[PDB]
């Protein structure tokens, strides 16, 4: 395991649908402006990233970076097609290389399967291929001081693991020093037996957090029991990344907005949403955790 | 409109993945033994139901029936192609006919679009075609003293209506007295600003309720705020069908279970789940 610190992230996709020169600048400037410690860069296509330009921008804004992605049907490491698993391996190595180049230490999100609605349940073949892919990725990332955090998502976005407990069982199979659970309040709201159970069960194996409202709009305008979730995080003395995310159909790649089934926009202004979200998060977890 | 009474139902998929002679008996006997007033039959293929056998079982067990379904790509009444809308109209008429023969008064669920993940956002044309289809369905059902209840479901299951407010707006355009809102606590848990707003807004227009936990397993073992929901039902003095709805990966209808992404075995004992669900509901809304 590589060091984790309590730090707050803005998801790049809150501001920008791509990583063009303008997209990269807009998103980094947005996260910085809202008072975030880091930007979570979406590496769904890590060959699109101008790494030299991106590091220049991170320096310009004195902002740190972590990365998340979801695989696609063409790169699905669950695939019963060995060539597709290998294409996933290749995409994950490239994402790791980009994250490494930017001084980042966390690769998280749906890195263990294709993000989206599977037409049927996973076989132990899908599960075995995913675990082995996450072992090869963990081993590749380990030389680069990078932790991988496997994001548990709801039934409509994966068939592999939908609860923290399923995530921990999967990680028992991965059995790598730098592999962690990643929990997301939006997904937890659907799948979990309360918001505290998987956090308390995970303890030190919780490596990454996403904050989203039940409908992925403004924090506190939906059904997520944030009070319960953040009470659990405080109990385990969680000192790692916490990213705010939401997905506007006016900003994101139609590929993603259609996969996430974003049919209505709950907000217009990236800056207002992200600023209010961090205020809300720091109200729940505190300004800081520094003790004399 | 045909009267609504406070009655408690169990969804067929609590007991049975099909409506074979064996599946029908198992579901109807299960609902009767748990103490439900009615079984909610999943009529995704209303041509498959042996109506004469089902009537015999309902009478044998002294159990009433309502029906729910989802349309598919083949029957999607939001389609811009009249050939697909026509097939949807036909399936909805057949479902109404089966419900009539079984003495049921409620056709509910995702009757206004294909159940599942749309590849992109709905056009005003998709919406207008669905409204017109529900006008034709309402008119057909009205002749048979059958109410239709349009079920608001989450973003991954429709692109037409994901909130009670969107539901009420759609019904304003349908403008039929036997067309009602159908709310489901599982779907509300995702899409709604709390569990009260949509219920209070709907009032007399709320015609059918589904009680589902956040993960669709045992009631009271998830994130659904049932206290706020049932408080809102009391506020509007709701007297209508209340169905317990639950899905496990070990009781499967190959279409419906996969469409709903039921990946987990959240229960194995149907009788235990259904008995405890009915007690849970009656404790909160006797
Ligand atoms: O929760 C989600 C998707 O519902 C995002 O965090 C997603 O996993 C993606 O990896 C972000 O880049
Ligand atoms: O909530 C749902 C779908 O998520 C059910 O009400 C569905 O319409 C019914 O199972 C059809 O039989
Ligand atoms: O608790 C984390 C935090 O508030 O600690 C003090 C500063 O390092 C901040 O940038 C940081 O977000
Ligand atoms: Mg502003
Ligand atoms: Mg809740
Ligand atoms: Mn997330
Ligand atoms: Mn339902």
């Amino acid at each position: 395991a590589f060091p984790k610190r309590l730090e707050y992230g803005g998801h790049a996709l809150v501001w920008s649908g791509d990583w063009s020169a303008a997209g990269a600048r807009k998103a980094i400037a947005g996260a910085a402006r809202a008072g975030y410690d880091y930007i979570e860069i979406a590496l769904l296509d890590p060959w699109q990233i101008d790494v030299a330009l991106t590091k220049d921008l991170l320096q310009e804004y004195n902002l740190r970076a972590h990365a998340s992605l979801g695989l696609s049907a063409a790169t699905d490491v669950t695939s019963t097609d060995p060539a597709i698993v290998a294409k996933g391996d290749e995409l994950l190595r490239k994402a790791t290389d980009v994250l490494y180049a930017l001084g980042g230490s966390e690769l998280c999100g749906v890195i263990y399967c294709a993000l989206g609605k599977y037409p049927g349940p996973a076989s132990r073949e899908n599960r075995a291929n995913s675990v082995a892919a996450m072992q090869r990725l963990a081993d590749y990332a380990a030389d680069k001081g990078i932790n991988i955090d496997l994001e548990v998502v709801n039934r409509y976005e994966t068939n592999i693991m939908n609860t923290g407990l399923e995530g921990l069982a999967f990680l028992d199979e991965v059995n790598r020093p730098n592999a962690f659970l990643h929990l997301d309040t939006y997904h937890m709201n659907i799948e979990e037996n309360g918001m505290a159970k998987s956090v308390l069960a995970a303890g030190d194996r919780l490596g990454y957090v996403h904050i989203g409202e039940s409908h992925r709009g403004y924090l506190g305008t939906g059904n997520v029991d944030f009070a319960s979730f953040f009470a659990a995080l405080k109990q385990i003395d969680y000192r790692g990344p916490i990213t705010f995310e939401s997905f506007s159909s006016e900003i994101v790649d139609p590929k993603l907005s259609n996969t996430l089934c974003v049919w209505r926009n709950l907000w217009h202004d990236s800056d207002d949403l992200a600023g209010k979200a961090l205020e809300f998060i720091k109200q729940r977890y505190g300004s800081h955790h520094h003790h004399h």
